[PDB]
């Protein structure tokens, strides 16, 4: 209907595409920021130019026949936190019950003073909320061992030990930063009679997604399908990997001697990739991916891969495109709610754009915006919101799986046994649940340098649940 | 060590390779199979109608329905109960079907057979339903994975068998009453057979019940198909394709609100003629010397279980023929198929860190048959070339109905979903590995394979069935 605003649409959208170019351009410079990253710097470099590439000091793979008590896990989210009760049964299968809630709006508003201890006693309220719910008769009796999935930066110094290194995803609580996250969480633990909880290990969501595939993962699949990744694409992005011991220099030279002796050969590293190339020497950038990282972000100038790609920011992306059409004088915003509210439209959102078809007039479309800020749309209209949103998801998903391809080449993990495969675990409302997601990942890594040969021997597999799950296993390791 | 063999196996290795060239080729002449089978022949592919046209959502419930399931090699009965949600219940027993049934030495009849599955049928409700086997008023799906002249979804007439099976006075029988004769004749008349299905239909019908909802948004299941002791699959076709079906039950259905008819390819008769399937000296001794229904079944002679280690044991007598590999007091000789495919399966992914230990050993329980290393290490060549063809040539019906029914190109974010059960396909080390690189060899291409998702149904054929005994009256 009108042929300049279908064609600023289409101009909008070639931003966006991401060429096997770019792919392999990102795959060869993502491992020399694992390359830089795995040596050690100074406490503040102004250029390290590496990844964060944090050693979890996790060197052992689950079996799956590990067997135990319920454990206990506590999962502190980008959007959730969740409680859990993790029975370990072994031969490849595990017992759960888990209460989820969201984190409330009030830690995210920065009009009142937020601390860390708001922030933990509140964490160890529900701990006690769920224990009363689920376990009331041995909650003050039993002595239970609890596995902290702490999804944020950690320098994690031990298995249960590791201070915040800066917050992320729209969370800021300034006295947190420098303090370790455990003793933070076990001392609100303690001043609410749940002293007999102990707060045994310390991980990242990526870990833990990572140690849950291992255990859940048939002998039959363990077999021939090795689990060699945990990721997760959901309110925030992020990625681990085993390295070899010797590889991992910026850990200390006398500790890599003791492991190796011990039996061990790799230890985890959490690569915080949602960090990588923060100076956008090589990552794609549009005008308003300037504006969310500067502007409406709480970081800015940190997390550019993941303002890019996870969950949180890819509504807010269409919202800036919206914006700049209206100034332009191209799309009516009628009495929308969109001006001079962040974040007001949520990756939830597309979901419900991604593949809804012209068939039925793009009703879903229609009811999704008017739902998320009273904005009315023509059928038109909807057709090129359409557009956008498919363009800024493909981007998110073709990026997505640079870190991936990047690491499986780095680690040679293809180059294995006849029918030999690997795993890749992914966990978060994005791979989990946005329509095409992984398909659009699967896509990229048969363009990334892997090919589609590669991309054949490399299986996406989904871990609900998976971060609560490998907290407890780590639990079920270390003493009380 | 023996370099003469060591060029004998490699040239043997080579004379089983198929091309990307050859891929293409047979899936176009699949179709064009296809497409021919779907006319009327008065005397192609069979391309059978199986007079099902309602795929099942996954939230049906009912009662508890009964399901009698006759393979190629075990026969099963099962009660099925649909809880709605993508759920259900199932008790089951299985038998392997007695070496009487296929010995031509003896004479055996159709009422040997069916009469034995009768009493198979009481065992069962005996021993899970004891206080309501003669009370209730059961509904039974009966599978059959044979080629059944189907004629009404509880109608159907033998037309040939398969898979070792050869009972002469079953061909142009109606197998339903057949089963439903040995039935009443025991006391069960109360257990009515109201619904005949392929392992292949039903195994589709399965996965549409358990696919998930949210799956069933993106993921379609598009095709039942079947990797074991045969091999087979289905598909749904649009009514006014199928012009061997009659114009009238066209046209009722259709009014009905019936859009497509779910067809039995029988793709193991695909190209009988040989006009264009990969053939060797062994696959032709298989067909005409030991195989049961030889001209027939020729693409299911070269990928199901039934006869791939059969393959082997042709090539290691023509081995030792040639006076190149030592046979050891081993029997290879003079048993067809003693080397079975789950033989092979220890074979295809042995290592030689272990010495192939496996392999060793699995060749000395087989058939003791003694192995040097570097004997194994050839054996293992061979064994990899045989499953390799066979799931190359697998995944060439499934390109072609793809292609046929332009299921991979019908909205954004589409995928499809095959599902697969048997043996082979289930539990053959790497062997859907290998029909995906096919896959992304053929016409469809790599961009298509990430489109396809081969999923396994374990138990379908029986749910399936139950599906249909929940839609026919008792
Ligand atoms: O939740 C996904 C990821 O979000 C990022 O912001 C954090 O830095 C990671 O630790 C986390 O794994
Ligand atoms: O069991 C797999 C297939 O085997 C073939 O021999 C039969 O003719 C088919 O009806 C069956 O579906």
């Amino acid at each position: 209907s009108d042929p300049k605003l279908t064609k600023a649409v289409d101009s909008i959208c070639d931003q966006f595409i991401v060429t096997k170019s770019k792919i392999s351009q990102l795959t060869e410079y993502f491992i020399d920021c694992m390359e830089k990253g795995l040596e050690p710097c100074e406490s503040d470099i102004s250029q390290n130019k590496g990844l964060p590439m944090i050693p979890t000091f996790v060197t052992d793979k689950p079996s799956g026949q590990e067997h135990g008590v319920t454990m206990l896990a506590a999962d502190l989210g980008g959007t959730n936190f969740r409680v859990c009760s993790v029975e370990l049964l072994g031969n490849h299968e595990f017992k759960i019950e888990q209460e989820k809630s969201k984190i409330p709006t009030f830690f995210f508003q920065d009009d009142h003073h937020v601390t860390s201890k708001d922030l933990f006693q509140h964490m160890a309220l529900i701990t006690h909320q769920f224990l009363t719910k689920h376990h009331k008769d041995v909650i003050q009796d039993y002595k239970w061992k609890m596995g902290f999935t702490f999804s944020y930066p950690v320098d994690q110094t031990s298995l249960s030990s590791g201070k915040l290194i800066r917050w992320t995803k729209g969370f800021k609580i300034g006295d947190t930063v420098g303090q370790d996250v455990v003793q933070l969480f076990q001392q609100e633990l303690n001043d609410i009679g749940l002293s007999n909880v102990h707060v045994v290990a310390l991980t990242n969501d990526t870990t833990g997604t990572l140690l849950a595939r291992c255990y859940a993962s048939s002998d039959a699949a363990r077999a021939i399908n090795e689990p060699v990744i945990g990721c997760i694409f959901g309110t925030g992005t992020n990625g681990c990997y085993m390295e070899k011991l010797e590889n991992i220099h910026k850990l200390d030279p006398a500790s890599r001697e003791e492991l190796l002796s011990q039996g061990k050969t790799h230890m985890c590293i959490n690569t915080e990739w949602g960090s990588f190339d923060n100076e956008l020497n090589h990552l794609p950038t549009t005008s308003y991916d300037i504006k969310i990282d500067q502007q409406f972000s709480t970081n800015p100038g940190f997390q550019l891969f993941e303002k890019r790609v996870s969950g949180l920011y890819l509504g807010e992306i269409l919202r800036n495109i919206l914006l700049d059409l209206e100034k332009q004088e191209l799309f009516d915003l009628k009495e929308s709610v969109l001006k001079n509210n962040p974040f007001i439209l949520t990756t939830e959102t597309l979901s419900h754009i991604e593949i809804d078809t012209v068939e039925n007039d793009l009703q879903d479309t229609r009811d999704a915006l008017l739902k998320a800020a009273d904005l009315e749309t023509t059928f038109e209209e909807r057709v090129l919101i359409q557009k956008l949103v498919r363009a800024i998801s493909r981007r998110a998903a073709f990026l997505a799986a640079v870190p991936i391809a990047a690491i499986l080449i780095k680690t040679n993990a293809l180059n294995q046994s006849y029918h030999c495969q690997v795993e890749v675990g992914c966990d978060g409302s994005v791979v989990e649940h946005y329509p095409g997601f992984r398909s659009m990942m699967r896509h990229a890594l048969a363009l990334s340098p892997i090919g589609p040969e590669g991309e054949r021997d490399v299986h996406l597999r989904i871990s609900k649940d998976g971060s609560g799950v490998g907290a407890a296993l780590c639990a079920l390791h270390a003493n009380y």
